[PDB]
Order: structure tokens, then sequence, then C-alpha cells
């Protein structure tokens, strides 16, 4: 399960979805961000700073945007063997949270591509095309640690990728 406010962040982003770590941090997945408009959220994507490390896409705007989210903490990945949630939101509105046990991290070649991020297995429906984007956090103490956007999940398994950095 999670907060309110932290599903509140996740917001739809072209093909898929992303996460406001901070009134003006998003961070999503380069898979689903559109590459023809030339704004987001009305800020010209000239005053956007993005920064793309795989398919780990962070976008920061010169003012902040989501005065009321508070600024979480973002890690590169989670410790081996932490369970972390991935809060996928879906086109009808349902939220569904999937706990995933984290694993490995490394580059992987995903679809001949390299990709650096972190091996996920799902416990106990499932993610879909259009999830891409959609944070992986976990709760360390009190507070609440995203950890990357997803990115695949291998066919026939439930291996699934966090891509982070
Ligand atoms: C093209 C449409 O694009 C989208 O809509 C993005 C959403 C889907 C969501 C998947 C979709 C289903 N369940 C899910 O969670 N993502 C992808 O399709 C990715 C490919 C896979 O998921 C593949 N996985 C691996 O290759 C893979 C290999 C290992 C190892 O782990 N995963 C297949 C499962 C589709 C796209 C991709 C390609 C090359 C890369 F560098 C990085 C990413």
């Amino acid at each position: 399960p999670a907060p309110p406010s932290i599903w509140s962040r996740i917001v739809n982003f072209g093909s898929g979805w992303g996460f406001w770590v901070s009134p003006s941090l998003f961070i999503t997945s380069t898979h689903v961000i559109p590459q023809g408009t030339q704004e987001f959220f009305g800020v010209p994507t000239k005053q956007i700073q993005i920064h793309k490390s795989g398919e780990f896409c962070r976008l920061r705007f010169p003012k902040p945007i989501r005065t009321d989210v508070t600024g979480m903490i973002l890690e590169e990945g989670a410790p081996e063997g932490t369970v972390a949630t991935l809060l996928i939101k879906r086109p009808t509105g349902e939220l569904m949270p999937l706990a995933a046990r984290m694993g490995t991290h490394a580059t992987m070649k995903i679809q001949g591509a390299t990709v650096g991020g972190q091996m996920g297995m799902l416990l106990t429906l499932g993610t879909t095309p259009g999830d891409c984007g959609c944070p992986y956090i976990y709760k360390r103490g009190n507070d609440y640690v995203v950890i990357g956007v997803h990115t695949a999940a291998a066919r026939g398994g439930n291996t699934v990728i966090c891509a982070t950095q």
C-alpha cells in the first residue's frame, strides 16, 4: 500500500506515467517521454534541464510546479532483498500497487539495448505496456525512498526492471 500523497505525484506522461519527486523534479522513462512537444506542463523544454541515464529520465524545471508535494529521497536502487512497491496507475484510474523484492543492480541487455537499473521479482495481476515511468518506492524508517521507474518486464516470468540513476 502507499499514502495518498505519494500516489498524487504519479501523472500521465506520453505513452506512460511520471513521478514528481519534488515540486520541480520530475522523473519518467525514456521510452514514454513525448519526442515532439516543445512544452511540458506549460514550461518550455528550453527551460527544462533533462538528464537521461539509460531509461531513467530526469526533468528539472526552473520554477516549482507541484508545491503541494514534499521533496522525497531519490536513490540509485535499493539494497538487494528490499521489498519495494511498484506504484502503477492504470488509465481507468485504478491504483495497482505491486510488491517486488528488488535484486541485483546491473547493466542489462533489453531488446538489444543497454539499460542501467535493478532487477525485481513480483510477489503473487501483473505489469503491462503503458506502465513504464511508474515509480518504485520502499519505506525506510519513517521516510519514503523512490529508487527508479519501471522499464521492462521479462516474459515467461515475474522479473521486472527498475531503471535507476
Ligand atoms: C514498445 C512499447 O513501449 C512501452 O509501452 C513501454 C512499456 C513496457 C512495459 C512492459 C511490457 C510488459 N510488462 C511490462 O512491464 N516496456 C517495454 O516494452 C520494454 C521492453 C520489454 O518490456 C520486454 N522485456 C525485456 O526485454 C526484458 C529482458 C529482461 C532480462 O527483462 N526484461 C518485453 C517484456 C516486452 C521497452 C524497452 C526496450 C528496450 C530497453 F532497453 C528498455 C525498455
